[PDB]
RNA sequence: ACA
């Protein structure tokens, strides 16, 4: 028994022309497609006024197709789950931090976290790493002026992510931007002489935030996009691929991994107690995180008896399936964040 | 289409 999952890179606004290429993928095949993994610039603009948090060279300020999908006149064909990258329509994924559907069907992991689906545990991390913004916070509601910085990906990220590994292992993780110095563990000399641009980085090429969650967690897979190129590594016992943007070949490609049963999207547990035990870092809506606060030391409360407590509160206001939500982001950001500082305080701690 |  085999589940089909079709792996997307860039797709920068060009929905309609990624689904007609995976529509006929089941029909050239024959598989069915379980879902679809996309590795971020998505460009999810609601309507116009969503342009001024795209940042992207001139040229490229298009609203793109994500408005039909958005208007409910195109549907998604099948369950889509993406990243951030750094051509976003940045405000609208502030206000899904913590995850959330921008539409039937297409479903953003936020910051950072862990799905289940189908036996799969499945890792994300959005954005692009910039030094200069990674001890920055996030400000909240989104500003016009954060246009330049929305995107970049924070460096705690990494004491939030990297006991996710303790009980079970990590199938897939995703990423934007390239792990730092994968590069050099793949055919490098191939990937030059194709893109002649990335040999002058050597082995700095990519984001070291990256770099540590891959060497923490090592899943699986890491697949990662924004190079607008294919390539394959092997870091140890992580398969490595990196995908191009739509428009173009080695654009999807397709994971024939093993199904040990069919199971709906769902929450990962250990996620869900590192969310809840990191509340204290970010209760303050207008600026999150506050590092003053140590995640790290946040996380290390964590018990076998609270994370069942955690799990039992969770199911009962929010559910462990993820189910779709039509509220507008801005009610979803209020609406998660009441019921997460609900259940830490119900923990008493 | 990093900036
Ligand atoms: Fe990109
Ligand atoms: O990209
Ligand atoms: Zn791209």
């Amino acid at each position: 028994q085999i589940q089909h999952i079709a792996i997307v890179g860039c797709v920068h606004g060009k929905y309609r022309e990624m689904y007609r290429q995976l529509s006929e993928y089941e029909k050239s095949t024959g598989k069915e497609i379980s879902f679809v993994i996309c590795t971020g610039d998505m460009q999810t603009l609601r309507y116009e006024a969503d342009l001024v948090y795209l940042k992207v060279p001139p040229k490229y300020k298009q609203m793109g197709d994500f408005h039909l999908y958005y208007e409910g006149k195109e549907k998604a064909p099948y369950l889509t789950l993406f990243i951030g990258g750094n051509a976003e329509s940045s405000n609208v994924l502030l206000h899904l931090y913590n995850g959330g559907f921008v539409c039937f069907n297409m479903y953003y992991l936020g910051v950072c976290s862990c799905i289940n689906i189908n036996g799969l545990r499945i890792v994300g991390v959005s954005g692009i790493y910039k030094s200069f913004d990674e001890k920055k916070p996030y400000t909240y509601p989104p500003s016009p002026n954060d246009v330049v910085s929305l995107f970049h990906t924070r460096n705690y990220v990494i004491q939030m992510l990297s006991n996710l590994s303790q009980s079970s292992q990590i199938d897939i993780s995703l990423s934007h931007d390239w792990p730092q110095g994968i590069v050099m563990k793949g055919n490098y000399k191939q990937l030059y002489r194709f893109q002649p641009g990335f040999k002058k980085d050597g082995a700095s090429l990519g984001s070291p935030i990256n770099k540590v969650i891959l060497n923490t967690l090592k899943p699986k897979y890491w697949i990662s996009g924004h190079m607008h190129c294919e390539y394959h590594a092997e870091e140890g016992p992580t398969h490595f691929i990196a995908l191009g943007k739509i428009g173009y070949k080695n654009a999807i490609s397709y994971l024939d991994l093993p199904l040990k049963q069919k199971t709906d999207l769902e929450y990962d547990k250990d996620w869900v107690c590192n969310l809840i035990m990191t509340w204290p870092a970010f209760s303050n809506k207008a600026q999150f995180p506050d590092l003053s606060y140590s995640i790290s030391e946040l996380l290390s409360k964590r018990t076998k008896e609270l994370d069942k407590k955690i799990i039992e509160l969770w199911e009962k206001y929010i559910g462990l399936k993820i189910i779709y939500d039509s509220d507008t982001f801005d009610i979803q950001f209020t609406s998660r964040r009441f019921y997460i500082e609900k259940i830490y305080n119900e923990l008493n701690i």
